[PDB]
């Protein structure tokens, strides 16, 4: 499916570039065009978990009729629980999934794999290895995408979000290798042709953010393309 995305700072939709303070009508129109899932990044919370935008997230989730996956500096069991309590369908786990796998495996056991998405940044190194990194501005963490995925398979891993931060063959490879996992792709979507390029790869979800904000195409057009 297409997964439209918004990044939020203090109630503001951002890319830094300001897109106004109307995230709810934006999300509602995404849903209205047929989106089955939405993606939110809480940039405020990612900078200070004490300022996690729980009240706003509550309102946004209550305001649409589709599951929303939400991430942004989720570090603790308590972060996960508070997001789910606010009505989030799935919590997106980034750096913590690389940093403390045994802890996060406990979270799978507690919350269920349907409630968790692992967001992994990947850069292809000199040798062609898919290296995991916790962010675009930090060095590789010393573990490959395959190795980290295989760490979580025994607790029923089902959802992985994969962002290529080095830049299709990448997604073809990992999706084929782990057909029991629903991979999402993130980044690199500049126009409708980019969505088409992902169609035969095995990727289950396509995160689309900035291209929607820039008016390159609509959610409806993205879905029609995806569905061929």
């Amino acid at each position: 499916m297409i997964i439209p995305a918004l990044d939020l700072i203090g109630g503001t939709v951002v890319r830094q570039r300001d897109y106004g303070n109307d995230p709810l009508p934006r999300l509602q129109d995404y849903a209205a065009q047929g989106a089955g899932v939405l993606h939110l990044v809480d940039l405020t919370g990612a900078k200070d978990p004490a300022k996690r935008q729980i009240p706003l997230i509550k309102t946004l989730v209550a305001g649409v009729n589709v599951p929303v996956q939400v991430g942004g500096g989720v570090r603790t069991e308590e972060d996960v629980a508070a997001l789910l309590k606010a009505g989030v369908a799935r919590v997106v786990i980034g750096s913590t999934a690389v940093k403390s796998p045994d802890v996060v495996k406990g979270w799978f056991e507690r919350f269920g794999a349907q409630a968790l998405v692992l967001a992994l940044d990947v850069r292809i190194d000199e040798h062609g290895t898919k290296q995991v990194a916790v962010s675009g501005w930090q060095e590789n963490s010393g573990v490959s995408l395959e190795q980290l995925v295989e760490t979580y398979l025994p607790v029923g891993l089902k959802h992985v979000l994969c962002t290529d931060i080095s830049r299709v063959s990448l997604y073809e490879e990992v999706c084929a290798r782990y057909p029991q996992i629903a991979f999402q792709s993130s980044g690199g979507i500049g126009d409708i042709d980019d969505i088409a390029a992902l169609r035969g790869t095995g990727v289950r979800g396509v995160i689309v953010g900035r291209a929607l904000l820039e008016g390159k195409f609509t959610v409806k057009e993205a879905i029609q393309c995806w569905q061929n």
